[PDB]
């Protein structure tokens, strides 16, 4: 599933995303754009042999299963497939247990470099919520 951006940002907010750990819910969206192009299908390999899966590509190496990164850990205690339904329940859920890790919303790359200190409510314009 392709996400509208509002439709996103409603989602996320219904499943209690928003001010997560802090992290408003234009963080979120502005994550999810980046990592995913709010596609719920988007994989990406890494170089380790990981993979990212889905809206909030959400890494094998640590969170999900995959059955094929060997030595890794699945700390949300899910099938990495699962992280790729139209549902985003898992993703957020799983999203939920990265965040409050340590390094807070760091964790996801594309936020770090392209929304974190920039003006994330914008993401959200035009919303009702
Ligand atoms: C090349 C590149 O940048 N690729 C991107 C991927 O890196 C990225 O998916 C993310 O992958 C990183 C690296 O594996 C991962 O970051 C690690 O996360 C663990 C778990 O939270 C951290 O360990 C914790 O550290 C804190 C701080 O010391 C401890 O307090 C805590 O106890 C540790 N937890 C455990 C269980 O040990 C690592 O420190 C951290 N490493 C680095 C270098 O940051 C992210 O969690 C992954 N992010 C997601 C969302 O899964 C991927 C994301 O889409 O994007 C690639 O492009
Ligand atoms: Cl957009
Ligand atoms: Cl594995
Ligand atoms: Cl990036
Ligand atoms: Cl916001
Ligand atoms: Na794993």
């Amino acid at each position: 599933k392709v996400f509208g951006r509002c439709e996103l940002a409603a989602a996320m907010k219904r499943h209690g995303l928003d001010n997560y750990r802090g992290y408003s819910l234009g963080n979120w969206v502005c994550a999810a754009k980046f990592e995913s192009n709010f596609n719920t299908q988007a994989t990406n390999r890494n170089t380790d042999g990981s993979t990212d899966y889905g809206i909030l590509q959400i890494n094998s190496r640590w969170w999900c299963n995959d059955g094929r990164t060997p030595g890794s850990r699945n700390l949300c205690n899910i099938p990495c497939s699962a992280l790729l339904s139209s549902d985003i329940t898992a993703s957020v859920n799983c999203a939920k247990k990265i965040v409050s890790d340590g390094n807070g919303m760091n964790a996801w790359v594309a936020w770090r470099n392209r929304c974190k200190g920039t003006d994330v409510q914008a993401w959200i314009r035009g919303c009702r919520l």
